[PDB]
């Protein structure tokens, strides 16, 4: 509860302007349709997206910092089931864990 | 079954300690020998050490009920590394590397 108000911080800074150049994709769920991604929710079968994970954390649905670290990741490793590891969205993807596993870490 | 993720999860760990990744994985082998290093606080501040020996004996001790339990471990051996080490340092970078082989290789897994 007191860990919670640092992982909502956590979550602050991941969405601050300085990461916007590769925490772009993960602000808004996939747009399977849009993008013709036919095949997306058949192997996503849990969404998860930074906006989803802002919700939740509103209606505190996360009980502990476990919880939403949970989701943090779910929305991580969705993007390198679903892609191949070259494409840039990973390589995004990567950048932007990297940042939060450095913050969770370092949470008190 | 769920000894179909664990196998899965032995294939992981053995990719994780191969040759090639050798290069940014040797740190994580073994227990962080803090005594030999000098570090006079380590074990205060990470109060539950791990590596990938430790892994691998809980592997074969099957303490691990499923995928999500391994993963845990796993996960928490990176953590240490970053709580520990500012974020310049190499392990940090080494430790970054072989997280993403593991992410990769466990978002993969069937
Ligand atoms: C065009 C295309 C996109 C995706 C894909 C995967 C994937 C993903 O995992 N995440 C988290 C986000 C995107 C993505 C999302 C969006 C919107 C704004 C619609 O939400 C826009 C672009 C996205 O993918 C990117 C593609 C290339 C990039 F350099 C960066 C991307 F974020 C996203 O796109 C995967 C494939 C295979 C793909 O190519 C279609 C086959 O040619
Ligand atoms: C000497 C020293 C070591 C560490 C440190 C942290 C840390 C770590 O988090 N992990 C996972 C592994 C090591 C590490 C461990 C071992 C052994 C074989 C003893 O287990 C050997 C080297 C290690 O780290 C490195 C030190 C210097 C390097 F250029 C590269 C390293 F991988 C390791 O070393 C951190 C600091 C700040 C440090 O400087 C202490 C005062 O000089």
């Amino acid at each position: 509860s007191e860990q919670l108000k640092h992982c909502n911080g956590i979550l602050k800074e991941l969405l601050s302007k300085k990461h916007a150049a590769y925490a772009w994709p993960f602000y808004k769920p996939v747009d399977a349709s849009a993008l013709g991604l036919h095949d997306y929710h058949d192997i996503i079968k849990h969404p998860m997206d930074l906006s989803t994970v802002k919700r939740k954390m509103e209606n505190r649905d996360y009980r502990d910092a476990q919880e939403f670290a949970a989701d943090v990741r779910l929305m991580f490793s969705n993007c390198y089931k679903y892609n191949p590891p070259d494409h840039d969205v990973v390589a995004m993807a990567r950048k932007l864990q990297d940042v939060f596993e450095f913050r969770y870490a370092k949470m008190p």
